């Protein structure tokens, strides 16, 4: 009755975004045509700093990607992203 995963990338500015389309094209290879292997998302989450456990990326996908695609986009990546800091939660 609110979504939170809305506004996080509603707060991304089109400037913001792009910071990460240069690094996430840095692990698209298939998935579809512009997704990455959710075993990507961890180099891919420290290479701007981000150092999160692979442990609970893995947890999370399986919750995002309920077809278990094993890849994600720019649409479902930025919501793990903005989960993972902190800040209008």
């Amino acid at each position: 009755m609110d979504d939170i995963y809305k506004a996080a990338v509603e707060q991304l500015t089109e400037e913001q975004k792009n910071e990460f389309k240069a690094a996430f094209d840095i692990f698209v290879l298939g998935a579809e045509d512009g997704c990455i292997s959710t075993k990507e998302l961890g180099k891919v989450m420290r290479m701007l700093g981000q150092n999160p456990t692979p442990e609970e990326l893995q947890e999370m996908i399986d919750e995002v990607d309920e077809d278990g695609s094993g890849t994600v986009d720019f649409d479902e990546f930025l919501v793990m992203m903005v989960r993972c800091m902190k800040d209008d939660s």
